DNA sequence: GGATGTATATATCTGACACGTGCCTGGAGACTAGGAAGTAATCCCCTTGGCGGTTAAAACGCGGGGGACAGCGCGTACGTGCGTTTAAGCGGTTGCTAGAGCTGTCTACGACCAATTGAGCGGCCTCGGCACCGGGATTCTCCAGGGCGGC
């Protein structure tokens, strides 16, 4: 609603615990299919990437 | 029959015990002040048992070669013994000076106490420098028009 409603679709972050990151990804995957929701975990080389 | 080995007795040497004396240092008695024990409050660090996630260190295995160790040869340098020298060790001279010990006098220097104040510790405001944001100047990629060729 940010993004689409209201035009605020500027850099967000959301900060969750690792254990419950998949369920976070999966529901971004089915319920906003249009947004570029990026994943921010991994060892230096992947963060840098 | 003479001299030798051995036992008991007597005088002398020597470490130890007790007596005597000084003196000075430790003990007894009394008084006082402050060092430390005890109390309460506040705040921060440490303890024990857990969880989660990163990740680099620890562990394990394996190949290989460098190094530790053993053996052997050799030659030299150190041990050993003897003869010779020399200097250490002891005893001795001869004076003077340094130093410990004791006594005496005195004076400058440091302890001690009261009043003071200025250097040390904490916080606050400002500057030097580094960094974030807005505006101007410079260079790179691109879309369209003009001209030429083919059926």
């Amino acid at each position: 609603w940010l993004i689409f409603a209201r035009r605020q679709n500027g850099p967000h972050i959301i900060v969750v615990p690792l254990s419950t990151m998949p369920a976070w990804l999966d529901t971004f995957e089915k319920w906003a299919p249009d947004l570029n929701c990026i994943c921010y975990m991994g060892n230096q080389k992947s963060r840098d990437t």
